[PDB]
């Protein structure tokens, strides 16, 4: 029984944690895509200058 | 007569005790099979990771 409680504190439910891993990754990839879009505005500013 | 009483305390009825032997063994074998089933869940957890 103590093993059970120990595990409930210590052992992660790797199913849910896998889903959180998935999620955090795709949020990172998306975020990077948003950077790749963010940093393209200045070049049309240049098109106004050029 | 005292021999009879002695035996009733001391002498096991090996028929019944044989049946208990049978029983305890098959419970052990079954239990082990349940372990062999128990320890296969984590590998489908891996299939979620992999």
């Amino acid at each position: 029984n103590l093993t059970a409680a120990e595990s409930r504190i210590r052992d992660v439910d790797m199913a849910k944690e896998m889903s959180e891993f998935t999620k955090n990754n795709i949020l990172s990839q998306a975020s990077q895509a948003m950077l790749a879009q963010a940093n393209q505005q200045p070049q049309n500013v240049l098109q106004l200058l050029r």
